[PDB]
């Protein structure tokens, strides 16, 4: 699984939190055009094979946007990274303090998400606590206008350190299809930042390859949104010249 055995003991400190099936709840306050609204999700995580598994409820209603635009929004600690990558693996190496995770994202022709995360464990319990606000939306818009497929395309999300802030940044583009056909552009700003004030690992550039589908619970009245992700990390070579040359 395993996970403690590494020469670096930093590494095996965070590893081994992620050791196993992790319980996950997710809290979400939002506000989108004054429209607000609250989230509540569960599952857990096996960071091991990179596999998170999420059960989101609007607790206040209907969800006034569409459940995809929220996906991103809604744990990069359970990420798998392989054994050769895990010296740059930010997300575990803040744990259990945890870490601040901030997004701006901006849908094409339309309004702006701005996210404020706090990502950290209660006990064995691994917590994302996010206040959202979105501004600027068409009232009748994809979003507004709930004009977004239920669905969900696979990403390569591009990581960089943020030395100064003694963290890590990333953008990226997510589109999300539209219901003509046409497609949604959501470019997401990203930096991390972690609460305690301890040793973190900063990574070399490297990337994450994502995966998701989205699915609905057919015994569940309540607008909602189940998720099945996976998140392995990429993008740097091993040696020597080369293992299998």
């Amino acid at each position: 699984h395993h996970h403690h055995h590494h020469t670096d003991p930093m590494v095996s400190k965070g590893e081994e939190l992620f050791t196993g099936v992790v319980p996950i709840l997710v809290e979400l306050d939002g506000d989108v055009n004054g429209h607000k609204f609250s989230v509540s999700g569960e599952g857990e995580g096996d960071a091991t094979y990179g596999k998170l598994t999420l059960k989101f409820i609007c607790t206040t209603g209907k969800l006034p946007v569409p459940w995809p635009t929220l996906v991103t929004t809604l744990v990069l600690c359970f990420s798998r990274y392989p054994d050769h990558m895990k010296q740059h693996d930010f997300f575990k190496s803040a744990m259990p303090e945890g870490y601040v995770q901030e997004r701006t994202i901006f849908f094409k022709d339309d309004g702006n998400y701005k996210t404020r995360a706090e990502v950290k464990f209660e006990g064995d319990t691994l917590v994302n606590r996010i206040e959202l606000k979105g501004i600027d939306f068409k009232e009748d818009g994809n979003i507004l206008g709930h004009k977004l497929e239920y669905n969900y395309n696979s990403h390569n999300v591009y990581i960089m350190a943020d030395k100064q802030k003694n963290g890590i940044k990333s953008n990226f583009k997510i589109r999300h299809n539209i219901e003509d056909g046409s497609v949604q552009l959501a470019d997401h700003y990203q930096q991390n930042t972690p609460i305690g004030d301890g040793p973190v690992l900063l990574p070399d550039n490297h990337y994450l390859s994502t995966q998701s589908k989205l699915s609905k619970d057919p015994n569940e009245k309540r607008d909602h949104m189940v998720l099945l992700e996976f998140v392995t990390a990429a993008g740097i070579t091993l040696g020597m010249d080369e293992l299998y040359k």
